[PDB]
């Protein structure tokens, strides 16, 4: 179809969609982190913090963080067994006392994964996920913020990967899925990047020390040019990941302006034979680099099955308008 046919199947997917409700969540939580430690700041990211608005059927992150974790605004995160160990203890803690506070909620700890991680459903549409020590997920989120609010129209691409990815069974939440939503918006923004439509936001200018603990609205206004704009990006995205991005010999990234190598990282299929990560051969096909933590490939999981029908789903979109006409 045409950017128009495109932009407007697009707009009317989103008109049911568009119509500080977290202010009461996060309260109801520190209640909690405060029983633990009172001296312990509790801090938001996710998508509720990368776009300014709070979605639906979309939970909110929180993590929990030391005065001095705040103060390193720009330190790193530890990936050893200890560094896991004293996590997966203060979440231990707190999971505990949310359960005595909150009868009817179920409160899971998950252990499977590279990041303990405190897993909240309380029925009521209300779930959370609450980490602990940890700043690079605030750090990205408000990367990605930054970057968002160079251009808030630009979210509108963002959530309609988001929610394609989810449809079409590519999106890690799914079963079988291969690349979260957090590394569709590492595409997104490295596609925006390459086109020009942001200027590059080097990621050690972002300082935990400086970021609110829970940032202000962006509005989201409706496209006013009927989906122009919209469907014109939809339609080079996909031949920009189709017919642009070599995946062979480059690699996603937001830590550089300008092509990064699988070969200067050292992402190779000899590499292949001699990396893990939980307990699992890491897959270097389609490579995406974390900003913030060390040699982590998001795209870790794309398999060659994977990266093959990423391709496959990457063509149906240019016609099905992202599954929509
Ligand atoms: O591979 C990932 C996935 C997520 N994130 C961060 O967590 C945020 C929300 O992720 P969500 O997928 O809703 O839930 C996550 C997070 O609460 C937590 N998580 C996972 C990986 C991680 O690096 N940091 C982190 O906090 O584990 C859960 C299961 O994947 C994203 O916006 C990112 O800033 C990452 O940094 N790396
Ligand atoms: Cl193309
Ligand atoms: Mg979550």
């Amino acid at each position: 179809p045409s950017p128009a046919v495109v932009g407007r199947s697009l707009v009317n997917s989103f008109k049911q969609f568009v119509s500080r409700h977290v202010d009461a969540t996060y309260r109801l939580v520190l209640d909690c982190v405060a029983a633990v430690d009172p001296l312990m700041r509790l801090y938001t990211f996710g998508s509720t913090v990368v776009y300014g608005v709070h979605e639906k059927g979309s939970d909110v992150d929180f993590v929990v963080l030391n005065k001095t974790d705040v103060e390193d605004g720009k330190g790193g995160d530890a990936a050893t067994q200890v560094a896991k160990g004293l996590q997966a203890d203060i979440l231990a803690k707190l999971a505990r006392v949310i359960r005595q506070k909150h009868l009817s909620w179920n409160v899971e700890e998950v252990r499977r994964t590279r990041v303990p991680v405190v897993r909240v459903k309380g029925g009521g549409a209300v779930d959370f996920d609450i980490t602990a020590y940890r700043r690079n997920g605030v750090r990205n989120s408000a990367l990605l913020r930054a970057y968002f609010e160079q251009n808030p129209p630009c979210r509108w691409l963002s959530m309609s990967i988001k929610r394609w990815s989810k449809q079409t069974g590519l999106n890690a939440s799914v079963i079988g899925g291969s690349i979260t939503s957090y590394g569709f918006n590492l595409m997104v923004v490295y596609y925006l990047l390459q086109r020009n439509h942001l200027q590059f936001v080097p990621p050690s200018t972002i300082d935990v020390s400086r970021v609110e603990p829970l940032p202000p609205h962006l509005p989201l206004e409706e496209p006013a040019d009927e989906g122009l704009e919209l469907g014109t990006q939809v339609l080079d995205f996909l031949h920009f990941f189709l017919h642009e991005f070599d995946s062979d010999k480059q690699v996603i990234s937001l830590n550089r302006p300008g092509i990064t190598t699988k070969e200067e990282l050292d992402w190779t299929k000899s590499a292949e034979d001699f990396a893990r990560m939980n307990g699992e051969k890491v897959h270097y096909q389609w490579c995406i680099e974390d900003p913030y933590e060390l040699n982590l490939n998001v795209g870790r999981n794309v398999t060659p099955l994977k990266r093959d029908f990423l391709r496959r789903h990457l063509e149906k979109a240019r016609d099905t308008a992202l599954l929509t006409i």
